């Protein structure tokens, strides 16, 4: 868990910011040199964040090499050199369609494990999905993820605070309430941004007026050269309806059908 300061070396130059702090290209002495992204800072949601991270395992969620304790608080991690997938899209918009389909599909992949492991992300948006390749999609940012108490399938939060609102499920703004099935809502707006090539949701909307618009039953249209079965499964995950809303096993699914229909199509 606890690192060894002097077994880092850190660049010089920033690889990303912003409101959550900073982001690092480090190296960590492992025979091997590791080549590893270093978020710094709070000491409570870093250290917790961690805590998450340690107890998953999976291809398709970011790997936490561990912890340092220097000038800051560090969060040592193992690099997925594209970064974010929704700056990727914005600065390549000749990625196929069936590309975009194979890095959801890890998505849903990753959350699916997170959902049998009773874990809410509660921060699932295309920002904090990183590319290592261009066909290599992994979960990142647990800094807002709760593990699921053993007696319930939800996680109340006790009042409100600096939420991403054009990603949350209505029972999340209504009654503060964050399940798998909330994250579900979250990936369907994730969805629609890798479609959208990186472009924000319910554009030059105020989340007041989001919350109007789905209680309507209004929702986000197709976007331009996005398939109708992925259309229908984003808006699938959006429905108000918890119970009735399907879960990342059965999303999961239908993306993987899908994906590989688009393969047997292609050759
Ligand atoms: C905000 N900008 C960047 O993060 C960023 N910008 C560029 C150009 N990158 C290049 C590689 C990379 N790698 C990488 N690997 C493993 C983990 C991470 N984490 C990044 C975050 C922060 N979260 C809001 C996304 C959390 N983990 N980041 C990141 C970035």
């Amino acid at each position: 868990v606890y690192l060894d300061r002097k077994l880092l070396t850190l660049e010089d130059k920033e690889l990303g910011s912003g409101n959550f702090g900073t982001v690092k290209k480090g190296y960590y002495q492992m025979k091997v040199v590791k080549t590893v992204a270093v978020k710094i800072l709070l000491k409570d949601e870093l250290l917790a964040e961690a805590n998450v991270m340690q107890q998953l395992d999976n291809p398709y969620i970011v790997r936490m090499i561990g912890i340092c304790e220097a000038e800051s608080w560090m969060l040592v991690m193992e690099m997925a050199e594209l970064g974010p997938l929704n700056k990727y899209l914005q600065q390549n918009r000749h990625v196929k369609d069936k590309n975009i389909i194979e890095l959801v599909h890890q998505v849903s992949m990753g959350m699916k494990y997170l959902e049998e492991s009773n874990f809410v992300h509660r921060d699932l948006a295309a920002r904090n999905v990183l590319l290592v390749t261009q066909h290599y999609a992994k979960i990142s940012d647990f800094g807002l993820s709760k593990a699921l108490r053993a007696d319930e399938n939800y996680y109340k939060a006790q009042t409100h605070g600096k939420w991403p609102v054009k990603w949350y499920a209505p029972e999340c703004i209504n009654y503060y309430k964050f399940s798998s099935k909330s994250d579900v809502w979250s990936f369907g707006v994730l969805m629609w941004e890798a479609f959208s090539y990186g472009q924000k949701p319910y554009r030059g909307m105020k989340g007041s007026e989001v919350t109007a618009m789905l209680e309507k039953g209004e929702r986000m249209g197709c976007p331009a050269g996005c398939p109708r079965e992925m259309y229908d499964l984003m808006n699938l995950c959006w429905t108000y309806d918890v119970e009735n809303r399907p879960g990342f096993a059965a999303v999961e699914l239908r993306l993987r059908n899908y994906y590989y229909d688009v393969v047997n199509h292609h050759h």
